């Protein structure tokens, strides 16, 4: 029995260290809203309350209506590296256990959830300025937990729960449990999750580090973005629309829908191409001896149904010895934005690379300039970095960024905009400009061209089934739903998804 | 801490899980090796020996080993190694690598799956084995990091709980590449002096192919990374040969890459023109006047609480130290220099307080392509008032500030070029001088006697000593050198001079 052996723990100052791991800001707080998207969330609601007296003069509110947190995936929550989303298949963007510690304390200094699931409605109120105030060299996390319908204790030890609602009561912006169970009731429906980020990122200045003053409908950086800064790296509404390949679920930034964007649906010729990046073609034999090793040391640790759980992962996984044998590079060009381009790279469902440049891309020049990539790279051929804005095995995610330039060129010389004249394509989508970074002219003709190339889709607010629209309104325009939806047989609500036809290419 | 019984409160743990998830910050393994050697110069080093061995028995063939002669460590200080975010090395006027008490443990996981440490002070030997095929065979979900110490002389344990160190050795005779006390031993006593560090990782990742994640055997005296080397490449990149040379921006350490030494270089002092930029950024004044408000105002916090008391006599020697924060770093030290020995090796080599944290982190004129800046190695003690590093020490923290401060060193980076004027003394003619006649910006200079000779006379050429490791500049033998061949032992520190520079 290894019990008393030396256990690495955590300490205050590696909470600091976990969120420098957060150069990108709004990645620190992509993150949490990863999390929202794993517990199937159908809305995540970012609005950020006003309260002057906590530092930053606001907090950083996370709203969502999914399938929350228990007590237990509560707890699971400051297990650094635990992620119960290890599983078949399942995009569930939680593989390493460590975003949301690492986003919100790269946020603020502080922070407190508000989960619900079921009949449970988890607190879990992070403060570092507590740590500060009081001398914590651990990292003290307070997990509270009361009834969703109640609102009523749900934990075992009641000095434990005392300590963590007084302390929640002292830094919190909430300094008691009647603005707390407000805080609970945001949640309309009987599952979801509130994370707040509190005593915010002073800058230099003494501003906090997120903006939500230069625009009420948006969390932005305090930080004047300068010109080249991207809007996903400006905008966490911008981050948050493009933060996923499938979003099933909207994002409602201070009381405002983000039109959310597959980003394969909403982009010129979305070709998909079906590659084995050359690697991944050893990676997919590798691929399934990884599912049938570990399914072996499945059945070791078995020696059931884990085993027979993750051996019908080895025959699925022989069957991805065609399906995930090859990966879907969903290559497509950004006609509403230019310069928002490169391989948006989706770690099963999630933007780890924004704006990577790969291919003909990485070297200057029009060369692929605006092919957006949406690949959904699944947890076995390549894996995120701690942050979640790199990937770890640098080895073969460079490999599959050359695999990318390869079928990136392919996809390149296969819609041959630029054999026709790629500065004439960007000029019929509004791009009449020198600068790259020159978002497209407003000009009537322009904007119809490029509604038009764009497959106009929407989710709806009820099914959240995404539609092909002949118009647009909205979901800041006007709001929309299926049963609206002009259209003969995409307008019920239990209608079946249109999901985007994808014109496949071929190499060589 | 406990105060009013936070022990019951659910405190936040890391799982073996976590170890991948750490290691995944270093996407950059020569960064994962770098956290070692970094920790071993906050050891004092003055050598690192890296020497690779042979062991097939093992996965990926060879364990990494980082054999030093520096202040090692003691029992407390390797459960320090364990406590992640814990580092000593946090002080006022720091010239440590230590801020975030994440390299070791970030690094030797990226590297390889498991790891075994040694470690010498005083009268103690400690090890810190931490092998993830133990987890991984056993099914361990809480990270577990063995802990046996041995003492220096006697080679006899020195551990509190002796079934706690069976089980240590146990699992180091299981999984690690060294059975028995025996082989342990020797692997400890590599550490020539009374005190030192040997950390080895083994049982590599492996590439994909089934290769370990290191190639040493393409190069014997060296540990390159396993994987081809394109034309844009770092050699830091691709040996960490190149990158412990260049690692420091103080190097008081030479590096034996297998038992052969690496000529570490001071980026400060080893280009064309350096010219040391005393800059306060726009902001460091202001930053450090809030880190002088910020420091000395939470000294008196904690001050206030210890008024206990080390704490508080430490608080006020860190207030006074804050109080001459105000005046002694107030500009950054900004040392610009054009390197000659490889231009396309350029981009600001960001150090921070004496570790590169941002290698090749092309700022300014050098972010627009072209042959703006192009060659300059920014060379910048960046203390820990203005930037701390990221999680894998090869970003910065705060982006915000980072970017205000990689805007600065624009700046001055073009002052720099126009103070040297050396694109108008042009910038082609002036690497055509200095071996380099291709368009190519890749391709490494001509070995020419007479161009080498004339990077020679440019560069003060600058070797360490091997016994007391005082650095020379010995008049215009490469691979080992002492003072006494130049210049004489007893001689002083001679810093070379670098013009200051001002801006506008
Ligand atoms: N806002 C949220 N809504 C719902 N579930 C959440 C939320 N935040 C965290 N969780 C859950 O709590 C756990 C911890 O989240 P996190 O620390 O992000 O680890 P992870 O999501 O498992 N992995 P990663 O996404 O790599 O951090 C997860 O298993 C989620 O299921
Ligand atoms: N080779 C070594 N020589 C001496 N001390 C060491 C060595 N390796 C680790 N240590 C000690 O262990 C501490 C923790 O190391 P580590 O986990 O790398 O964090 P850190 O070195 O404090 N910070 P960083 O490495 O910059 O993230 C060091 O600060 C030293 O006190
Ligand atoms: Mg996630
Ligand atoms: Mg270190
Ligand atoms: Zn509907
Ligand atoms: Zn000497």
């Amino acid at each position: 029995n290894y019990s008393s052996l030396n256990r690495a723990q955590l300490t205050f100052e590696y909470l600091h260290t976990n969120s420098t791991t957060h150069e990108f800001l709004f990645g620190a707080l992509a993150e949490l809203v990863d999390n929202a998207r794993d517990a199937d969330a159908t809305r995540i609601d970012i609005y950020a309350e006003r309260r002057e007296d906590l530092r930053g003069g606001f907090m950083l509110c996370f709203l969502d209506d999914g399938a929350g947190m228990d007590p237990s995936d509560a707890a699971s929550v400051i297990q650094f590296g635990k992620s119960a989303k290890r599983t078949p298949e399942s995009t569930q963007i939680g593989q390493y256990g460590n975003g949301l510690k690492s986003g919100s304390m790269r946020i603020g200094k502080d922070f407190i959830l508000f989960t619900k699931k079921e009949d449970t409605m988890t607190c879990l109120f992070l403060s570092r300025t507590f740590h500060e105030e009081e001398g914590i060299d651990e990292v003290i996390v307070p997990l509270p937990t009361w009834n969703a319908r109640t609102r009523e204790p749900v934990t075992d030890n009641v000095e434990k729960f005392a300590i963590e609602t007084e302390l929640i009561y002292k830094y919190s912006p909430f300094r008691t449990e009647e603005e707390v169970m407000t805080q609970f009731m945001k949640i309309p429906g009987d599952s979801g999750t509130l994370v707040i980020i509190f005593n915010l990122k002073l800058m230099d200045n003494g501003e906090p580090e997120l903006d939500i003053i230069s625009n009420p409908r948006d969390i932005q950086m305090a930080e004047t973005s300068p010109e080249g800064t991207k809007p996903e790296r400006r905008s966490f509404r911008a981050y948050a629309a493009v933060l996923y390949i499938d979003p099933r679920m909207r994002i409602f930034i201070h009381g405002h829908k983000v039109q959310t964007k597959r980003l394969s649906c909403c982009l010129y010729k979305p070709r998909m191409y079906k590659y084995t990046s050359s690697r991944f073609k050893t990676r997919a034999e590798q691929e399934v001896k990884k599912a049938e090793h570990v399914a072996r040391i499945a059945e070791e640790k078995a020696r059931r149904r884990e085993a027979d759980v993750k051996k019908r992962i080895k025959e699925a996984k022989q069957r991805a010895l065609k399906e995930p044998k090859e990966l879907n590079f969903v290559f497509g060009v950004n006609i509403e934005h230019r310069d928002l381009d490169g391989m948006f790279i989706y770690n099963c469902s999630r933007l780890i690379k924004m704006y990577e440049k790969v291919g003909p891309q990485l070297e200057g020049g029009m060369a692929c300039g605006g092919v957006v990539g949406v690949v959904d790279v699944p947890y076995l051929v390549l894996e995120p970095t701690h942050n979640k804005q790199d990937f770890a095995d640098a080895k073969e995610y460079r490999h599959l960024l050359r695999a990318m330039g390869e079928h990136l060129a392919q996809y390149w010389k296969d819609i041959a905009i630029a054999q026709r004249g790629i500065i004439k394509f960007w000029d019929e989508f509004g791009y009449l400009s020198a600068n790259w970074n020159q978002p497209p002219s407003s000009e009537l003709r322009y904007k119809r061209r490029r509604a038009m190339e764009i497959p106009t889709t929407i989710q709806c607010d009820l099914c959240l089934k995404w539609r092909t629209l002949p118009f647009q309104l909205s979901s800041y325009p006007d709001t929309w739903v299926c049963s609206m939806n002009p259209d003969p047989e995409q307008d019920r609500c239990e209608a079946s998804e249109q999901k985007q036809k994808v014109p496949l290419g071929t190499f060589r």
